[PDB]
């Protein structure tokens, strides 16, 4: 049939002892047709958790018919001289319902995480502490798999994590029929804070793989890294020297079907909406997910998000409202190596900067342009997208902003003259002449 692993937390309601007390599960005719007629399974005690609590674990074999449906199960404890039934502080026989979805069964092993056992001698508070302890124990158990890395261990980790999330998000109880947890209706903020600190503590000592696992966990349990995303942005910040090594690390984990793009877009969009800049380091990974487009000859027709490799992000508000540019360019400079391992990143950074500082960007990153000459043309493209702003600038006959525009055009001429010999014919295309025409038109129009 199928093998099921059970895990149960016992608490001060019972001062457990490995000799005094024994633990068993009792069930209906489902696991086996001895409906409440025997100790359906015996559980082995492998942990002590303090707080007078303890973790017990068990294994059972179940025929397959029960997939896609509900088995009923209940916990029973042997107190040394008698057998008692567990208690669940629900306001209303009442038991638990175990459900085994074939969707999550990849290898055929079902792990029934997240089981709390209270004996009949607050109850909400007890179950809150319990929910926290259980989610921590599940994170630890799942992370234990990564001890050796490959596609197999990753798939096992994802399977167990998805089973955990399926039972926690659908914590069903049985009363004739299966129903959603009401005595608690598992609560988030109190638990999610503690689990967030636990994840931070355990993860803080390959970095990218850790960061991607953290991102998957955060998005799946619907967590937010409160006001401190920089640490996760750092974990996903590559220290690579070449593109091959970056792709080598990312290949296995990203090769696993998940919504990596959506998770990374959410992360970057939050790091922008909270006005921080460390997210700039994670952009390469999103580009690896983006499946970027060729340099279509009529590139100028492309919208900016597609040209900047930022499909899914609202860069303009961050670009304008964010003020601290000196720190932004110093960061871009410290992480200049990233520009070598990701072609589009130069365009993306270019788009996120305001007009005033664009020149220092092309100045701070002119060696890169000598090493990647074709990026020079992307500067023209960026200015094309800036074209509205330059008009609004030129219509106001301000000496400072006109000087900025003059400096931008002088920088472009300096680059096109200096690297006239390096610009490859592949990056070149007639369409760029159109871009310069549009630029010229705007200036002729605005300059009064």
């Amino acid at each position: 049939g199928v093998t099921v692993f059970f895990h149960a937390i016992i608490s001060l309601h019972f001062p457990f002892n490995p000799d005094l007390h024994k633990v068993f599960i009792r069930g209906g005719e489902e696991f086996g047709e001895s409906k409440w007629d025997s100790n359906i399974c015996e559980l082995h005690y492998t942990r002590d958790l303090g707080h007078d609590r303890v973790l017990v674990e068990g294994i059972v074999c179940i025929s397959k018919k029960h997939l896609d449906k509900y088995i009923p199960y209940k916990y029973v404890i042997y107190n040394g001289e008698s057998f008692e039934y567990e208690f669940i502080y629900k306001h209303q026989y009442v038991n638990r319902c175990l459900f085994i979805k074939s969707s999550l069964l990849g290898s055929g092993d079902w792990h029934q995480y997240y089981d709390i056992v209270y004996m009949k001698p607050g109850p909400r508070k007890d179950l809150v502490k319990g929910k926290q302890i259980a989610a921590a124990l599940m994170l630890d158990s799942t992370f234990s798999i990564l001890q050796t890395w490959d596609t197999i261990n990753l798939n096992s980790f994802f399977t167990q994590f998805e089973q955990f999330c399926f039972v926690l998000q659908q914590p069903m109880i049985y009363e004739g029929q299966a129903q959603l947890w009401t005595d608690l209706q598992y609560r988030e903020k109190e638990v999610k804070r503690y689990l967030w600190q636990h994840l931070k503590k355990h993860v803080v000592p390959s970095k990218l793989k850790t960061g991607l696992i953290v991102l998957f966990v955060v998005e799946k349990i619907e967590l937010l890294l409160e006001g401190s995303l920089d640490w996760l942005c750092h974990l996903l910040t590559s220290d690579a020297s070449s593109p091959d090594e970056f792709h080598r690390d990312l290949s296995h984990i990203l090769g696993i079907p998940q919504s990596w793009r959506l998770y990374l877009v959410n992360l970057c969009q939050r790091c922008m909406d909270t006005r921080t800049y460390t997210w700039l380091g994670a952009l390469p990974v999103l580009h690896c997910c983006m499946e970027l487009a060729p340099r279509h000859k009529d590139a100028w027709r492309q919208p900016e998000d597609t040209w900047a490799a930022l499909e899914g992000l609202s860069f303009s508000p961050f670009r304008e409202q964010m003020l601290d540019t000196s720190s932004l360019l110093q960061f871009m400079r410290e992480k200049q190596h990233l520009l070598s391992i990701d072609e589009p990143l130069f365009r993306s950074w270019f788009s996120l900067l305001p007009l005033s500082h664009l020149v220092m960007y092309m100045e701070n990153f002119i060696e890169h342009l000598g090493r990647f000459p074709a990026h020079i043309l992307d500067c023209l493209s960026g200015i094309y997208y800036r074209l509205p702003g330059l008009e609004q600038v030129l219509n106001t006959q301000d000496v400072q902003d006109v000087q900025n525009v003059q400096n931008i055009l002088e920088m472009l001429l300096r680059l096109l003259d200096t690297y006239r010999d390096k610009i490859p014919e592949e990056a070149l295309s007639p369409s760029y002449l159109t871009v310069c025409l549009k630029l010229h038109e705007a200036i002729c129009s605005s300059t009064k």
